[PDB]
């Protein structure tokens, strides 16, 4: 029914890994990455979208607190309400809280809608990654093993389904009996597998990967 493996990087839909630094903006990076993939499918152009734009402008009205955390779903709502999000190049990432500096002149994407998936359904998530594109999700990253991850299929016994770090699922697969999720993180290229972490799949919603998945869309109309 579904493909055994997916890697949205192979279709040119994933921008370079970013470096969030001391600013807790992983929620913003999760959000732009998902929308970038929809933009590339829609327009044929791969352009990084401004995570800083979300940190500075999708704030209190959306329950977000910039470098102190946020949600991807209300980040998408902001983009809908704002009728735009800027390119990352026009509004680059500074890893701190700033005044909203959105400028419609440098709008690089829109958002028509977003969709949330039901908690813990890794089959429903697998289908969405296959059929819709990369999915924004939260994970439990509050473990030293996460910070220290270098390669392989990550499994942390003490992981919980409560989420606290925004990431982007750009794929899934199976490595020698270990089914994994392919996860784009925002800790630069030196983390994990060139900025990615492959996380255990179909192991009881391990680290909450499927706790709060969502994805945006950019419709023709
Ligand atoms: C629309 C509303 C008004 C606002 C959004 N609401 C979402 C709803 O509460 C569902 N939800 N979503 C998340 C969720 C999903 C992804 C991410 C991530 F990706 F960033 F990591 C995170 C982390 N950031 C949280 C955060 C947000 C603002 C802030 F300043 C500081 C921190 C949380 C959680 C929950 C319930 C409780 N969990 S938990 C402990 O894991 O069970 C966390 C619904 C009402």
């Amino acid at each position: 029914i579904l493909p055994d493996s997916v890697d949205w990087r192979e279709k040119g839909c994933v921008t370079e890994v970013k470096y969030q630094g001391s600013c807790g903006a992983s929620w913003a990076f999760s959000a732009v990455g998902a929308l970038e993939a929809q933009l590339k499918l829609k327009t044929g152009k791969l352009v990084s979208l401004s995570a800083q734009n979300l940190v500075d402008c999708s704030t209190e009205k959306y329950g977000n607190k910039g470098c102190n955390g946020g949600f991807m779903t209300t980040a998408f709502q902001y983009i809908i309400d704002n009728k735009g999000i800027d390119s990352d190049a026009s509004y680059p990432y500074k890893a701190m809280d700033q005044k909203c500096q959105y400028d419609s002149k440098y709008r690089a994407a829109t958002c028509s809608k977003y969709t949330e998936l039901p908690y813990g359904r890794e089959d429903v998530l697998k289908e969405a990654v296959a059929n819709k594109g990369p999915v924004s999700v939260g994970v439990d990253a509050r473990h030293p093993s996460f910070f220290l991850y270098r390669s392989g299929v990550y499994y942390e016994p003490s992981c919980t389904q409560n989420v606290n770090h925004g990431v982007l699922v750009v794929g899934y697969g199976d490595l020698n009996g270990k089914e994994y999720w392919l996860v784009k993180n925002s800790w630069g290229h030196n983390f994990g597998e060139e900025g990615y972490i492959r996380m255990a799949r179909n192991k009881g919603n391990h680290c909450g990967i499927a706790s709060f998945p969502s994805y945006p869309e950019i419709l023709q109309g």
